[PDB]
């Protein structure tokens, strides 16, 4: 009778939760999804170790058309937990499923984890100053999506940083690197010419947050577009004006040049 | 030879992640702070008792002006956490300290855990449409901040949601509560006259994220104003303009009028 969102958080196995790992463990059924986003530094058979119980993992499909035919049938008469990566709900078509659940009759409850959109504040940015998201989508055929330009360009234009995620082909397991995220922008400048984004922009990159040891860099897109961040996951960030609190941050901890100090502050 | 930053969640000591677990298991000291935010759903004892440490709490002021005399010293012969609630650099300014770990020569690391500022997505609300952040802080004395104020009016202008943390006074005991932050915005209303909040303004309440059963309710402020949340700590969100599908939410699982299921495009 009841379904557990339960995030898995960020890079490994170990970055669920304690409350999750037990609600899981004493759950009859366990479902998850890897397409929204995906669990860099693990594989599937260490989370089914560590749960200690059988996953079936669920494509896109499997969620959005048969969630109601698929998980909460047996959410009905038992105890099913559904994991996904990061923080339940913060991918936009997840919180809709509860909706679902309640017409199915069958009660639901979340279960947080450390999500990307609140790890960034380890790149010395202030939380509050980020303001609307984005995603770097990669161009195919004659379709070039440029909206994230946008985002970047309202929120700095207010002083405020703007969170690229990059995309992701979780199926195939490709991964946007913040090279490939970099090169896609300054070609969207070089069209919209809008002043945006270019040689000159500072930026700041985030890789395999949640582990121990990730990448924090921060530096002038000539300097950063081909330099190795190492293996994924990437997220990008186009800061604003930053507090000299900030610069300090991303000079000390980031490596960025000194120059920040004097021309982002 | 270490010191870490180890977020403990949004409600009770299980919020933690299990890295975070093992890893504060295996320090020699084990530091803490519980003044950035509201834990409402454990102890001190409960914490101690998991994690199987004295854990050591610090004021704001020995953080603040001590942290390099208090925490640093022992860091530099062995392995110490610095617990906070949530996730350490969220909201706060503990990001500095990660500065002050770096020029006394001490290796730091950062493990997140649950943030108030992505659990947020459990209103419904999607996550990529949250603006600026701001803080309702307690007016005192003859001093009556008003800044959040323009936040909310610069992110609805641009459709944003607005999140807004609210004011806390840990050593006074005093959580500010969604009905405090409605009045006060009230008043800074009558003040500036911006058309900003009214008690037609819908708005959203987010009680004790992290617990099984948080209180999540939307609605105009004229309705809930006077309402019950319950227990601290409370967030309170300003929705800008809202997709169907958040409003579908709103309605379904916080109770909001299903009149605002008619969105004005
Ligand atoms: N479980 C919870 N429910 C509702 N609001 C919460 C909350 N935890 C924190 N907050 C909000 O955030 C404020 C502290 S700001 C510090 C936040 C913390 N670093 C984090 O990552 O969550 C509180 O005064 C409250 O308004
Ligand atoms: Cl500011």
């Amino acid at each position: 009778m009841v379904l557990y969102f339960i995030g898995l958080g960020l890079y490994d196995e170990r970055d669920i939760t304690v409350k999750g790992l037990e609600i899981a463990k004493k759950c009859d059924y366990v479902f998850a999804e890897f397409y929204t986003s995906l669990m860099a530094g693990t594989t599937l058979g260490r989370i089914q170790k560590l749960i200690g119980k059988e996953i079936r993992v669920l494509s896109r499909e499997d969620v959005e058309q048969n969630f109601e035919n698929i998980v909460l049938p047996l959410a009905k008469e038992n105890d099913v937990a559904f994991l996904t990566p990061g923080d339940p709900l913060v991918a936009t078509t997840h919180a809709e499923l509860r909706i679902r659940a309640k017409r199915a009759g069958v009660e639901s409850y979340v279960i947080h984890a450390p999500s990307i959109y609140s790890a960034v504040g380890i790149t010395g940015l202030h939380i509050y100053k980020f303001g609307k998201s984005a995603t770097v989508a990669y161009p195919e055929g004659n379709w070039f999506p440029t909206s994230y330009y946008d985002v970047i360009k309202e929120n700095a234009e207010r002083g405020l940083h703007t969170l690229l995620f990059l995309d992701i082909k979780a199926e195939k397991r490709m991964y946007m690197t913040a090279n490939e995220a970099m090169e896609l922008l300054l070609k969207v400048e070089d069209m919209k010419k809008g002043g945006v984004f270019t040689d000159d922009t500072l930026v700041v990159v985030l890789a395999r947050a949640g582990s121990l040891n990730p990448t924090i860099r921060a530096g002038y897109v000539k300097d950063l577009i081909r330099e190795d961040f190492g293996d994924p996951p990437h997220i990008l960030i186009v800061p604003g004006k930053l507090h000299i609190v900030e610069a300090e941050y991303l000079v000390e901890i980031a490596g960025a040049p000194r120059e920040i100090l004097r021309v982002n502050v």
